[PDB]
Formats: C-alpha cells, sequence, structure tokens
C-alpha cells in the first residue's frame, strides 16, 4: 500500500570487552542516553559493567531510531515493574519488542516486529569453586532430570560444562521472552537440546521446549556461538538470515545525539578488574 521500508528480525551484538573508548567518547556516550539510565550506570562499581549496559542502551536507541524511524532525542524508553525495557505506548507494527543480554565480553539484541522475543548470552567457565561436579550439585534445582541427563552425557567435564551454559541461555531467553523477571520454576521447562553439537558460524533451529511436561509449538529457538566460548539463545513466540552483525561504536552512534550536558563525574569513577587479581 506504502512506499515505506518492513522492518524484518534484528541480530545485533557488540563487543564491549574490547571496546576501549577515549574519555571524549565515553562522556558522549553517557550524554545520549535517558537521565534514569545515566544515574543506573554512574553506580556500577566496575567500568566493565558501565560499558555493558552502556553499549545495551544506545543498542536499543539505534534499533528504535532507524528501524521506526523515530528521533533519537524523542524515544521514550520505560521499564515494566519487573524491570523489562519497552518502548513507550505509541509503531505501526503488530507487536514490536527486543530484549538485550550482556556477559563476557559482549552485548547482545534481538528484536522483531511480531514475534515476542527473547535473548540470553552466556559464557563457559570452569566453576569459580569446587570441582565441575559439585558446582552441578549446587545447581541441580535449575534442570529436569533429562536434561541434566544429556548434559551429564558427554565423557568431556569441559564439553558438560558448555552443555550446561547451553541449556542455561535456552531457559533464561524463554524467561526473559516473557518478561516475569525471579521466581520463575525452572522445573516447569523442559528444552531438548538439538543438534547436540554447534559450531561457530551457524545459527541452528532445531531444539525443542517442553513446558510442564507438554511441547510448546508455538515456541522456537535460534542458537549460535558468537565466538568458541559464547552461547546465545534467542526465543521466538508466534528469506531469513539470523546471524548476528557485530556492530562497533561508530555504528552504536549513527543516530546519536546529545541529551544530558557532559558530566565529567562520570570520568575516573569505575573501578577496573586488572586492579584485582580474579578469583571466588
Ligand atoms: C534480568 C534477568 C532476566 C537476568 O539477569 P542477567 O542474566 O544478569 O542479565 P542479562 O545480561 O542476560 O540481561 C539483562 C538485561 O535484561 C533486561 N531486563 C531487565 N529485566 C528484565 C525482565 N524482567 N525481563 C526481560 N528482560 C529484562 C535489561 O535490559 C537488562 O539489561 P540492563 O540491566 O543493562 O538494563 C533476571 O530477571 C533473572 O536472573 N531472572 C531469571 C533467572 C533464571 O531463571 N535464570 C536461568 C537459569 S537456568
Ligand atoms: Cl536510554
Ligand atoms: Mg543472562
Amino acid at each position: 500500500l506504502y512506499f515505506q521500508g518492513h522492518m524484518e528480525g534484528v541480530r545485533w551484538a557488540f563487543s564491549c570487552g574490547t571496546w576501549l573508548p577515549s574519555r571524549a567518547e565515553w562522556l558522549l556516550a553517557v550524554r545520549s542516553i535517558q537521565p534514569e539510565e545515566k544515574e543506573r550506570i554512574g553506580q556500577f562499581v566496575f567500568a566493565r559493567d558501565a560499558k555493558a549496559a552502556m553499549a545495551g542502551r544506545l543498542m536499543i536507541r539505534k534499533l528504535v531510531a532507524e528501524k521506526l524511524n523515530i528521533p533519537w532525542n524523542h524515544i521514550r524508553l520505560q521499564r515494566t515493574a519487573k524491570g523489562k525495557p519497552v518502548l513507550a505506548k505509541d509503531n505501526p507494527y503488530p507487536n514490536f519488542n527486543f530484549n538485550i543480554s550482556h556477559q563476557g565480553d559482549y552485548a547482545v539484541l534481538a528484536a522483531e516486529p511480531e514475534l515476542q522475543v527473547g535473548i540470553d548470552i552466556m559464557k563457559t567457565s570452569f566453576p569459580g569453586r569446587g570441582s565441575i561436579p559439585e558446582f552441578f550439585h549446587i545447581m541441580k534445582r535449575k534442570f529436569t532430570n533429562k536434561e541434566w541427563e544429556t548434559i551429564r552425557s558427554f565423557k568431556d567435564e569441559w564439553t558438560q560444562l558448555d552443555m550446561f551454559y547451553r541449556n542455561w541461555a535456552l531457559k533464561e531467553s524463554f524467561i526473559k521472552a516473557i518478561g516475569v523477571g525471579l521466581g520463575f520454576e525452572l522445573q516447569r521447562l523442559e528444552f531438548d537440546l538439538s543438534p547436540l553439537n554447534l559450531d561457530i558460524g551457524q545459527v541452528y533451529k532445531e531444539t525443542r521446549l517442553f513446558l510442564d511436561g507438554e511441547e510448546e509449538k508455538e515456541w522456537a529457538f535460534e542458537e549460535s556461538k558468537i565466538d568458541e566460548h559464547h552461547f546465545v539463545a534467542v526465543a521466538l513466540r508466534k528469506p531469513t538470515q539470523r546471524q548476528f552483525t557485530i556492530l562497533n561504536f561508530n555504528d552504536l552512534m549513527s543516530s546519536a545525539v546529545p541529551m544530558t550536558p557532559e558530566d565529567p563525574s562520570f570520568w575516573d569513577c569505575f573501578c577496573f578488574t586488572e586492579e584485582i587479581p580474579i578469583r571466588n
């Protein structure tokens, strides 16, 4: 009917872990977000967390600005009672919605014009305390009997770890899609992971979810490895390229404009993990 573009699904990542902005670039970014979000970021103790959260905000603003054609300074983002970022009530889309996650060295965003969307990123890391088996026993309540049988079916304990983190990202993607936050009973959610082995450079779409013991055929999941050690899961509730495009700071700043005045307190106020021994 109209001479107009139609939004497709968006899959974007940003390497916040290797982002090293100058001071002017950091402070410009701080100016380009909402005041209450800026306040929230100014209270993180560590730089890597401030950087991750900043990246998430800028990705969400670039999304709305460029896919909904709303001036950056006119984007009004809100949060549900359970913390979930949402776009304030009226674009022309049936169910425009978006979700981010930030873990290890990356921020990731998924968005969709109609499908309800959730995302999680997890990095495989050896346990901070105790053996792998002790970790699995501490974490027992998060996964069902059948999910544990799959996780523990590999001979290699590290492969079991990968599989643990993959199943975690999958469940958290579902939970984030529906916005319930904390307290969802994880025993209710049973994923049947397929295929068993994932390589870099493909999106995989065969995993299925059973909720309260019945297959939820209206939900689909996309799984990929952004690198050898980071797993991403997108959950979607009812010509497609679904690989994540990795953006840089310049791309985050493409439609950005300052919204608050420059704030020098936001420079030189964070700790860095390089200053301490990583333990736990
Ligand atoms: C926020 C939550 C969903 C996950 O926290 P997390 O893993 O530390 O955070 P992630 O980086 O993956 O995602 C955080 C982002 O989600 C968004 N978010 C916040 N609340 C949300 C909610 N209730 N629903 C969906 N997204 C939400 C925010 O944009 C947040 O980024 P920000 O803090 O920079 O604003 C938290 O509610 C939670 O841990 N509950 C689920 C626990 C769970 O069941 N885990 C799976 C175990 S197998
Ligand atoms: Cl913001
Ligand atoms: Mg998470």
